[PDB]
């Protein structure tokens, strides 16, 4: 396992748009187009960044092309973050996955919002953090993937990932 097999678990994959959780429009795996409220702003935003006349539609290749240049985005967000970067520094291989995986899904800012959870795990102090997570919202809307989100920083395992 890695991230993109991780994320890949976790996001689906869709070749329509579609709104996530959030609400917003979104396609392949987890690609955010717009936090706008209009289909069209979608629909444009996707055909500038897909570059041809998607109509709503991408290809499997497109999908594959974004998740790729959204997770290296995720991984630069973080190490350009004051308050993310030490902490990412500081874990395992597995649990900076989870981090990222977190970046990914709320952003960098949404992520840096959770203080004291970075501070615990900065920490090493697994439990209390998985324990702090599970008291977002998040936790309440992706309780399936935040699960498992929380028992990777907690455990240091990938078996949150390994179908048993």
């Amino acid at each position: 396992m890695n991230i993109f097999e991780m994320l890949r678990i976790d996001e689906g994959l869709r070749l329509k748009i579609y709104k996530d959780t959030e609400g917003y429009y979104t396609i392949g795996i987890g690609h955010l187009l717009t936090k706008s409220p209009s289909l069209n702003a979608a629909k444009s935003e996707l055909d500038k960044a897909i570059g041809r006349n998607s109509n709503g539609v991408i290809t499997k290749d497109e999908a594959e092309k974004l998740f790729n240049q959204d997770v290296d985005a995720a991984v630069r967000g973080i190490l350009r973050n004051a308050k993310l970067k030490p902490v990412y520094d500081s874990l395992d291989a597995v649990r900076r996955s989870a981090l990222i995986n977190m970046v990914f899904q709320m952003g960098e800012t949404g992520v840096a919002g959770f203080t004291n959870s970075l501070r615990m795990l900065q920490q090493k102090r697994w439990d209390e953090a998985a324990v702090n997570l599970a008291k977002s919202r998040w936790y309440n809307q992706t309780p399936n993937r935040c699960k498992r989100v929380i028992t990777t920083f907690r455990t240091g395992t990938w078996d949150a990932y390994k179908n048993l």
